[PDB]
């Protein structure tokens, strides 16, 4: 159908505004903390603490797949990344500093992306 046509060019409008903020977001990463999965190889207690683990690059996976129907959802695998680091690691680490600066940098990103996708639609 016509409407499931248009309910597609939607959703890949999402994905292409979304593919913006995730990259804005990233950059308030440097050091690359939050690039990629953390290795149970490396970490083997992590699932025994952090139920939903999330990344940057698995968040770039599940975008590329049109994964994601809303910002809702999009902003939800955000704050697990930030959320899990702030609870696994103390207050005065270099990984929790960093998932804070994350978290105050990327409200400013947020803010406007949420003002962009209810303008647009």
């Amino acid at each position: 159908s016509m409407e499931q046509v248009a309910m597609e060019l939607r959703l890949t409008e999402l994905t292409r505004l979304l593919r913006s903020v995730l990259d804005q977001l990233q950059d308030k990463d440097p050091a690359r903390i939050f690039a990629q999965p953390v290795s149970l190889k490396e970490v083997p207690d992590y699932l025994d603490h952090i139920k939903h683990p999330m990344d940057f690059a698995t968040m770039r996976k599940r975008l590329e797949a049109q994964g994601y129907k809303n910002l809702h959802e999009f902003e939800e695998d955000f704050d697990l990344i930030i959320d899990n680091c702030m609870k696994y690691n103390a207050r005065d680490t270099v990984f929790y500093r960093a998932a804070v600066r994350l978290r105050d940098q990327g409200g400013v990103v947020l803010r406007q992306a949420r003002r962009e996708v209810d303008s647009i639609g």
